[PDB]
């Protein structure tokens, strides 16, 4: 939503680490400083990797965010991201996010990163058919059936998981970079129809 009157940053963003992130972004001197919606509208990029953030509550008030770097934090719930319709790049590596339902309406999202999140179920990704780059390395994924729906993918990382069947990737004609090392892959027939692969990693398969 939006704030109708001047309001302290700390009152909008509960998480102290995140409040500090917003403070620096807006070049304000303190999280106790009052901000307006006009100022919040100016935010289109949040760089907060390894910033000890546990909750991004308050981010709902930043309608123009297109890039969000939140790698290495303490995130679990990303429901506050639900209506950030302009989100194009979303990096959430090294967190503990498993509920991907909040991403279902992010129809402009082109790059998504969720490595090291302990994820096993990615069926929620079906709602991001426009996705171009997807990083899911170092998780506990076995079933990648849903990926057959992400036909726009040109970059896909599924390294260090528990995948055996890559048939779901057979129809992803746009794939240029495919990282599949450290899985349980034996059958590579699925790659017979891929014509644009430039980078392909398949080493260290445990069968
Ligand atoms: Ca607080
Ligand atoms: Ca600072």
């Amino acid at each position: 939503e939006t704030i109708t009157v001047s309001t302290p940053i700390k009152q909008i963003f509960p998480d102290d680490a995140f409040a500090e992130t917003i403070k620096d972004n807006l070049k304000k001197k303190s999280v106790t400083d009052a901000v307006t919606q006009n100022e919040l509208n100016s935010i289109d990029q949040i760089i907060a990797n390894n910033s000890d953030i546990k909750s991004v509550q308050g981010i709902q008030y930043l309608p123009n965010v297109t890039k969000l770097f939140l790698n290495g934090n303490k995130l679990t719930d990303i429901k506050p991201l639900t209506n950030l319709k302009n989100l194009g790049w979303l990096f959430l590596d090294e967190n503990k996010i498993k509920d991907l339902s909040s991403l279902k309406d992010l129809k402009k999202l082109k790059s998504l990163s969720l490595e090291h999140n302990g994820i096993s179920d990615i069926n929620g990704l079906v709602h991001l058919p426009q996705l171009e780059s997807l990083y899911l390395g170092n998780n506990k994924i076995t079933d990648i059936t849903v990926l057959s729906r992400l036909t726009k993918l040109d970059t896909l990382s599924l390294e260090d998981n528990q995948i055996s069947d890559i048939v779901p990737l057979a129809g992803l004609t746009k794939l240029q970079n495919l990282y599949l090392s450290k899985n349980h892959i034996s059958d590579l027939r699925a790659l017979a129809g891929l014509k644009n692969l430039d980078v392909l990693e398949l080493f260290s398969q445990e069968c």
